């Protein structure tokens, strides 16, 4: 199959008992069994195995061109389930500007059962090896990271990790499977948050996780029954559906960041604009490898706090708010969300100014995307 | 208010925006800002907070009598946050007969992170006292046990845990909020399976923590927001639900335990029978001093495998299958279903013969239940 | 089995494929086909039938003990449906106080298709003889009736219907098939807004029809077919999952309603009080014979339109909405709310005073609802 | 707005009250009211308005430049509601062609309160003139039918209602507001099946109606409130949901329905194609007038019926079922589900051979689907 028939098809998301051609929602928390140990599907207790969460599980794996998927409550929740497949005196190493959440969840949670974590910029790879020690046991990648975009080379990742013998790890959410598949380039772990463009709506806060290794998937179906993260039904079924067109969002949207992109390099009151598709955008070459398309998110520089928050009330069509990945264009400024608790000259050198604004642009009309933006920076 | 009109009227379970008489599903993961950081109504990413999930944490805490309510998305992820309080080095005390997934996440994931555990027989105050270790931090008990309704001293337990600097915890999920509030005993924190009485129809996995312990709570909320295992809307929804009728529901299941109970003790083919309201109970003196009801969780042996295999084939009104504190009564036999990889000889010894049958009394006629189980063990 | 047990048991509700405990959520439009014209297990499309919706209507089946079931989008549209077995140029009879929704759609849709109406007061069942004209086809009938509980003859009526050539049918949603089953009195037709007791919770609009009459069951299928009002399959789970508690809201809201009218006969403000129990009630008796419980609305007159307003200011446990049947208990003054526009010299010959208030108790403790109206009273 | 904007932005589908970027789900029957008569938000009775359907008919209103939008349990209960505009005496003139669901209820039910209905070649608008009467009160077309996709001038029909005297009705079911606003032809109401391109994705049963004037709309609500056949809020929000991607997905079922028109008219197993693209297709010029693309459904005719029935085994990716506009391609055979009734003479002057068989274009790839077809039709 190709891409837009896979998102149709892959996985198993019809009802062979009906043949309801789309996944029942199955609301319950038990199975009644005809013999003792006898499950009738499969089923025994839905925390352990609900057939809409089966669904889900079967669409990422395919997607990814795995054996095994793992539909966790939150990305969060599936991060927090791969760093459980380590021991205290374990260590990982993860990219330099990583999520806000996987960041707190790794030095406020993990260090206090003695897992150790560096950030590494990893848009070198040298900068990898010279990080591992003798206890590094993972080695977790975010390409392209936020909000600055930064590239890293995921098939020599996986390769020093093969060498050095750490599992390897990918989130893989802003580019979605549509655009890059790290299990193909011999990663071991792909996760996501699916909060973002695989169920595209703003309407599921949800992980995916999917590997192709028996063994790491047997030891994250006993951590996922251990320790509970799972998703509900609705949520799955909403994921599934708003999966199936996640190959017309994407596209539609990477029209749009051309268009974007072209009218940010020719503002006069944009200094830089960061994202992948970018000539001078570092490792650019690395990215255009891995990937056959671009992520939705892009930031741009104005001048100051000023430029940026009178840049914001001026748009039309972008929402402020939080997330990415939704069919509506959403718009932030990380130095006063999401970057807020960093001081102002370590944001500063991470590459973060006071003018950095960031969009997720949506599936609106391409041109009503650009003069919008574009107008609305001209009141600067 | 008495207790059947707090489980209406606890909590916040309406919409003050359009007065609607139920709380909104808020299927929806992100929220519009009018100003960077001003939230309209203090949601900002359904992760770190969504108005429905929220509606439930604020009913818990009011039928506990506790200050503050988490949801999350299982009671094993529930029990996984609280043990989060612990750092690696720390040890925990737990009642013998532990329910087997919290058995399960203790021993062989928690334990990869340097939490020690004791498993003690907590029906006699004076072996928690002699299980006290210097890094001990943490006392937590179930009352009453599975399968064999155990009784442990609520607030014996509380009071020790605060000579000796525990943070004490019950899961309370056997007797739920109508009958027994361990908070008001000195509990630290309260924690349930909501997938069983608490939700009620066999239709929503989902845990549920209380405290009134600010400190406790701040970091509940940071574990939750940083592992992620949250409730979504839909079933907060239905679980919201569920209680409204958690009184008249466990009203109905007392009524039918009693008769069924009764029965049970004149049977022939009968032997021990296990439940907290017999009088040669073990500590029934103390269970009727620290709850005002029962569960409808009752264990009771036949002869053999081969009895009960035939009782449960027999029953007009009992479903094989997993859980409990669903409106249909339900029946199992822990040896061959959540015991099975106990050896026979360790079972037995733990109380647990071949022949053990555990029942969830549902809320079906009482005699027709009564009726439909005596005449069942007449076939024996 | 008894009727609490028929609750549980009665109608298909589990899933036969996984053994799921509870009917699964088919969000669904359509179903495979193996071969041309071979349904799977009977499903082609949504609206003709889906397996969500098949479940609710064998359980209404079920509860009045009747042959078939139907559901529908609104009490409203099964009162359509119904009404539409008839022809331009058929008559039909109801009582003289019908529901405001049944008497607007009548006179005002349905006149204009040629059906005629005679509203009669159905409590003297020669007034019913009397009216029946030749092309009389149908007699509809609610007991008790709204807001002054007026009760008809069921079993005369159906025996009247028979005689005559008439349909009869019964709108039976104020006692619910908990305490009232028209289709074993000989009525051909029995209907509910499940909006209210059957769904119990305030959160579904839902209308249910049964029958044992499979000719006028092919007619209502091929209506429902052609009109297409039906019920969606997540208020179909929701209609199930209410109905499963109807026998112990029913009782507790009983127990109530007798302390509660004992308390409004007793007290000074009140003037007249009307429900079926009350043994100067007109038709007391009548309702005794074909009722094994009560409803759960009760009226009762205060002075004026100023002691009404001021008596629902004054409870704390009264929510001031229209409807009827939740777990919350309701309060709301017909001719201010329900009656408004009716001329107020009509509605007070109709026995609707301006000082008229009627409640509908909930499952709230029958102690704090008896003290807090009867507190609010004592401020008049 | 351009289009695409709009189906993201049209209509209100955020929540005022938190910010919540998509509508929540008001699971609720009735509203809290402060003073008696004093709706919070303009809400009192889920029946009459509930907040989640005011969203999906603002969006529908605002995608068919109407100002008043109306949501359906079905599409029938659309059509019906429609009809029910007339009274006994009136007569309706509606295409040769109209949907079997439409043909029924017109001529099995609404027959029976004296609504006269003629069906006319509507292709040729000089039939429509010959057939209007003294009591002709409604001109009722779809355009593209089905399934030989025949088209009728939607302008000249509105212009004919308008000098005539008539309601004029479209069912712009095939078409979508995407690519064809009949209000802005002329036309007072326009209707869809929602169920198909608009939620998109096979899992919601739906009706929507708009129209411009103030009076219809008045009417309409009556209806709608009196004969309730509403849409509950959970299909009401993934209606919503599947409108947001409806650009998307009707682009590229476009790009797709040119491909495989190609392969069709070049295939030797194939005889006619029926598609309104097509150049010697009866009112091409009509249809590109009007539409500013075209519907996802083509018919084509091969041998005999052996031949269709060997065609659908296969297939790769079309699925066998009723049903049309989903992501999933769809496959049928009229002569042997739609139209089966009809006596095969019949069928074959109305165009319907025994080899006609119909496809729904979904979203897979376009290469997969032209080839998928064009090697099953190689095996004939």
């Amino acid at each position: 199959m190709n891409k837009k028939t896979k998102l149709i098809h892959g996985g198993h998301t019809t009802d062979d008992y009906t043949g309801a051609v789309t996944t029942p929602i199955y609301q319950t928390s038990t199975y009644l069994q005809d013999d003792i140990g006898d499950l009738r599907q499969g089923y025994e207790y839905s925390r352990t195995a609900n057939p809409t969460r089966s669904s889900v599980e079967s669409v990422i794996a395919a997607l990814e061109n795995g054996k095994h998927g793992f539909a966790f409550s939150s990305g969060v929740a599936a991060i927090s389930a791969v760093v459980m497949l380590l021991d205290k005196g374990d260590h990982i190493i993860l990219n330099s500007d990583v999520y806000g959440g996987t960041y707190r969840a790794l030095t406020k949670v993990f260090t206090r059962f003695g897992i150790e974590v560096d950030f590494v910029d990893t848009t070198h790879t040298d900068s990898i090896v010279q990080a591992i020690r003798p206890t590094t046991k993972m080695l977790f990648i975010e390409t392209p990271s936020n909000p600055l975009l930064r590239v890293t080379d995921i098939k020599k990742s996986a390769e020093i990790a093969k060498e050095h013998g750490l599992i390897s790890v990918v989130d893989n959410t802003f580019m979605t499977p549509y655009y890059q598949n790290p299990l193909d380039l011999g990663i071991d772990i792909v996760l996501h948050s699916a909060t973002k463009y695989l169920g595209g709506h703003s309407d599921v806060v949800a992980g995916l996780v999917a590997t192709s290794d028996d063994k790491l998937a047997e030891r994250l179906a006993f951590i996922s029954n251990s320790t509970g993260g799972i998703l509900g039904p609705q949520d799955s079924y909403l994921l599934v559906r708003g999966i199936k067109t996640l190959g017309l969002r994407m596209e539609q949207i990477n029209r749009s960041v051309i268009e974007i992109i072209k009218m940010l390099q020719a503002h006069p009151a944009v200094q830089q604009v960061f994202h992948p598709s970018i000539e001078s955008h570092l490792n650019h070459d690395v990215h255009m490898a891995q990937a056959d398309g671009h992520t939705g998110v892009i930031a741009f520089e104005v001048k100051n706090t000023e430029s940026a928050k009178q840049l914001i009330k001026a748009t039309s069509y972008y929402t402020l708010a939080e997330s990415l990945g939704a069919v509506e264009s959403l718009i932030s400024v990380p130095a006063l969300m999401t970057h807020a608790s960093i001081p102002a000259d370590i944001r500063a050198k991470e590459g973060i100014t006071d003018g950095l604004v960031r969009i997720s642009v949506g599936i609106e009309d391409t041109e009503d995307l650009v003069d919008d933006l574009k107008q609305a920076l001209d009141t600067l």
